[PDB]
């Protein structure tokens, strides 16, 4: 596998790099991001978004640095969790949560996180210049129907959708202060204008619920979200564009997260040649438990023949992820292409799954 983000070579001498994320581009461009981890592997640091370019496949890439914190404070401003999006104008939308204070997002203040912001970069030239920082939530006029009791929230990690007639939703997390407590669930938001505001839908049935992807099917949409402390990963489905929620059986605790607590991951659809759609879910099996998070799996469901069980497709990390910080992963599909990236022991490495589909597409 070739090493994408490399902690021991790197033109920001960054000692880590997590959260990677990736988007096969319409003309088979591939572009990725991922977090500047300076310091080390910790979440609460100096933290800027990377970018990875690449226009052979994924031979040579260009490196660039796509947003940046902040600049507030030398150790804690971190701009982080990337989650991107490409519309239908080729447009390429990317949404991190922001801050540059010490402690946990949702859990360390009871009410409004002050040093929290939603910070938005587009790209309208494929990822090659990027736009200024538009700040989603320092007023009201670009995220409707944001719930007063909110702690803060940011994007699902990973990447949106496009509905049929070019709604873009993108996967959401939020914290919100219930009862002298915080609960953090899932969600998603929507934007009908080109990612220019945003509506905020809302939260799914169950607590603990945080970075999820959604899926568009027959006008629904399906989230496979991270479920802390179950076990598995939870699964709804949303006839509303993400403002009711029930439990969507057939992905429900299917896929299984090991004891300790969750771990991101990527769900997306693909349609194979017969005509049917599938769901591709990569995520660490965690055999060994807590955040160990080993085997980064690919899963894959066949939402037109769903007696056909859950199948585990391969492994692209079969190795144990970095107690320190692992597991998190991104797929991405585009013309019968399957691109994968991950944490690989600080790192973030880079495979081409296109053989694996092409085993599924029985063609």
């Amino acid at each position: 596998p070739l090493i994408l983000f490399n902690k021991d070579n790197n033109i920001w001498n960054s000692k880590y790099f997590r959260i990677p994320n990736i988007q096969l581009l319409n003309d088979g461009t591939i572009l990725t991001f991922s977090d500047i981890r300076y310091n080390g592997p910790d979440n609460h640091a100096y933290i800027d978004i990377a970018s990875a370019r690449s226009t052979d496949f994924g031979k040579t890439w260009s490196y660039d640095i796509a947003m940046k914190n902040n600049r507030i404070d030398s150790t804690y401003s971190r701009v982080m969790d990337s989650t991107t999006v490409i519309t239908n104008t080729g447009r390429i939308i990317l949404i991190a949560g922001s801050w540059n204070t010490n402690g946990n997002w949702a859990m360390t203040t009871s009410t409004r996180r002050s040093d929290w912001s939603v910070q938005m970069i587009y790209s309208d030239d494929n990822g090659l210049t990027w736009s200024n920082k538009i700040d989603l939530t320092k007023d009201s006029s670009k995220v409707k129907n944001q719930p007063s009791n909110t702690i803060g929230w940011l994007g699902g990690v990973g990447s949106g959708i496009v509905m049929d007639d070019g709604t873009i939703v993108m996967p959401a997390q939020i914290s919100l202060r219930e009862n002298n407590e915080n609960n953090y669930y899932s969600l998603i938001i929507y934007s009908k204008d080109n990612g220019e505001t945003w509506t905020m839908g809302n939260k799914v049935p169950n607590s603990n619920t945080s970075e999820n992807m959604v899926i568009e099917l027959d006008g629904a949409l399906i989230m496979s979200t991270r479920y802390d402390y179950s076990g598995y990963r939870a699964a709804y489905i949303s006839h509303d564009l993400g403002s009711t929620w029930e439990i969507y059986e057939p992905l429900n605790g299917k896929v299984l997260t090991g004891k300790g607590s969750g771990c991101q991951g990527s769900f997306i659809k693909a349609t194979t040649s017969n005509g049917h759609r599938i769901g591709l879910i990569s995520a660490p099996k965690n055999t060994k438990g807590e955040y160990i998070r080993d085997n980064i799996a690919v899963y894959m469901i066949d939402f037109d023949d769903l007696s056909k069980r859950v199948q585990e497709i391969c492994i692209p990390y079969p190795k144990d992820g970095n107690k320190l910080g692992g597991g998190y992963s991104c797929l991405s599909f585009k013309n019968s292409h399957l691109s994968i990236v991950y944490e690989a022991n600080g790192n973030i490495e880079y495979q081409d799954l296109t053989p694996y589909y092409s085993l599924i597409n029985k063609q």
